[PDB]
């Protein structure tokens, strides 16, 4: 039993059943262990949620780094957006956990902002425009993934095409 | 003021905005109205019916703010006014906006007016049919994503939020043109 095992279990419960289904009893039950032993690693349920949020955002970051590896500019942006949305599709509970209003959860997302900013600086932008563009890119990916997840894209059109079109429009606007 | 469906819906809206859509129940409705639970059944079938009517009301309220914002504006002026109005609605009505996502045909149907408005502006850039439809999704994604992140407190950078939103709108517009 480690903090990591506990957190990986919380992740599977969260994706399959909803993040609100993560409890110490459900974790102990699933790991086949007595619940008091969880307290050698976590302070309680809120502490579990914190760690789950940090784990989620690190796993997202890993997917994004992988997708963008040895790609530049347009290909990197497309692969980043695609991987962002794929992450939300397959890990809804883990993704939801990254939005815990906790300063450690927030800070663990900094590698994602840096990666985005690094790719966006390849576009040779003025003043603060690199910095606005990271908010822009994050808004696009969260926006698309969130509407799609909630069933708000009712039109018959292919969603993978729609995402590609949105990313291309963003890229075109960055190029001028 | 005798009890009506519209009052029940307006009560649900205030509850949702204050405490979240999840706080909207027959019991919370009954207790805030100072009335009891069979009285609500004269006007609503039950909570799904409340949720549906709440979703329609919120969508209609959002649509109105957007129609007003875009009036006598075209192209860039319209896009900027539309996006600003969308996000402003989310800031002011977080729970009502959440309600508009109910998976129900009547709720979806009432949201067609917004998609139609966006499509009409995007066609001014010479976008046609299918590709214009892809662009509506993009614009909704931008507005929803920005507002949703702002609301969760996810914009930590010491950048002005009004500027960031409209810089994104500028970039989107340039990418259409």
């Amino acid at each position: 039993l480690t903090l990591q095992k506990i957190v990986e279990t919380a992740a599977e419960i969260a994706d399959a059943n909803g993040v609100q289904e993560v409890t110490l009893a459900s974790l102990a039950q699933t790991l086949g262990v007595r619940s008091p032993s969880l307290y050698n690693h976590v302070k309680g349920l809120q502490d579990v949620r914190k760690n789950l949020g940090i784990y989620g955002i690190k796993k997202l970051h890993n997917r994004l780094e992988e997708a963008a590896e040895d790609k530049r500019m347009d290909e990197a942006i497309h692969a980043l957006g695609e991987a962002y949305v794929a992450f939300v599709r397959k890990h809804p509970g883990l993704y939801e956990a990254t939005f815990l209003r906790d300063e450690e959860v927030r800070k663990a997302g900094d590698g994602i902002v840096k990666l985005c900013l690094q790719v966006l600086q390849q576009y040779g932008l003025e003043g603060e425009n690199a910095l606005h563009a990271t908010r822009g890119f994050r808004s696009i990916c969260h926006g698309f993934a969130s509407i799609e997840q909630q069933g708000g894209f009712g039109l018959p059109l292919d969603l993978d095409i729609s995402l590609h079109v949105l990313l291309e429009t963003f890229i075109k606007g960055l190029r001028e």
